[PDB]
């Protein structure tokens, strides 16, 4: 079901007092799914409105949510529901394990008659303190407290250090059918994420080149080897959730670094979603709702 998805991101995953710079609009639903796109991901970030007791999301904030999924679900598209910077656990994952938890548990019970075509993420990137033993073991009892209501949903977990390929070697599969495991891949960091300002040493970067050689093609096939190879051995889909490339970078370089992307995503049977629709990544201009052919023809023949 799972293959060609977009993120819509720097929206719902904004901290609760600063929003970012896309606003969250059915509009874009449509012309999602009239792209061609079959999945949406939805990056929010649940823990800054939870009661800070029983960590009760804000039901307000909540409507919200069930507004842009039902619309988005009542367009046969897949949604991705992604708890996304969740800060905090990173920093002393112990202190919020808790919260973790029963986040997990009432996004559970609230949608847990909802379509198929739901979809969970855990927790976005894993990092700092949330080392594999604690994130493993934090997986195992989310996925059976949400399992208790969702005996079925698909659920997407992924491994340490941001998603990274070299630590899904430490990610624990859960005895569940229906579990996807997800990677990120920004690979060169320096060229995908070139002139960002959300991203961290990043931000000065510039015309940095991806011209497809035969080293920088072989780079990325080896990559994605490793993670072939373990889906392989550990009988798991494998949902590529985030890749893209600034704007800032040199047009034809962004466009082939896509290209070669989602191709080598769709050789090896990963589901893949593009990073970002409407912001400083993105290929589709909120405001006229269309799209930068030359970057999306890259994604979807
Ligand atoms: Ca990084």
């Amino acid at each position: 079901k799972m293959k060609r998805g977009i993120n819509i991101g720097n929206a719902l995953e904004s901290p609760k007092d600063f929003p970012w710079d896309v606003k969250m609009s059915n509009k874009f639903f449509d012309d999602i799914k009239d792209a061609g796109f079959d999945t949406v991901r939805i990056p929010v970030r649940f823990s800054d409105y939870t009661s800070d007791d029983n960590f009760k999301i804000d039901e307000d904030f909540f409507k919200k949510i069930d507004k842009y999924v039902d619309y988005a679900l009542d367009k046969d598209l897949i949604v991705v529901l992604d708890l996304h910077h969740f800060e905090e656990i990173m920093k002393e994952p112990r202190v919020h394990k808790e919260k973790f938890l029963k986040i997990w548990q009432q996004i559970a019970n609230r949608y847990q008659k909802y379509d198929k075509k739901l979809v969970f993420e855990l927790l976005n990137e894993p990092k700092e303190n949330l080392y594999s033993q604690l994130l493993n073991e934090y997986i195992e009892e989310a996925i059976k407290i949400i399992r208790k209501t969702n005996p079925k949903r698909t659920i997407i977990v992924g491994p340490y250090n941001f998603y990274q390929i070299d630590y899904l070697n430490e990610l624990n599969i859960p005895k569940d059918s229906n579990i996807v495991v997800s990677f990120h891949y920004y690979e060169p960091n320096d060229f995908a994420f070139q002139g960002n300002i959300y991203h961290k040493g990043f931000e000065h970067l510039s015309n940095i080149t991806w011209e497809g050689t035969n080293e920088q093609m072989d780079y990325l096939k080896k990559r994605f080897d490793t993670v072939e190879n373990w889906a392989n051995k550990n009988n798991v889909k494998i949902f590529l959730g985030e890749f893209g490339v600034t704007k800032e970078a040199p047009e034809t370089s962004r466009r082939a670094w896509v290209k070669a992307v989602r191709e080598e995503a769709e050789k090896r049977n990963f589901s893949w979603a593009y990073w970002e629709l409407a912001s400083g990544f993105g290929i589709y201009n909120q405001i006229e709702g269309t799209w930068d052919r030359d970057i999306l023809s890259a994604l979807i023949e």
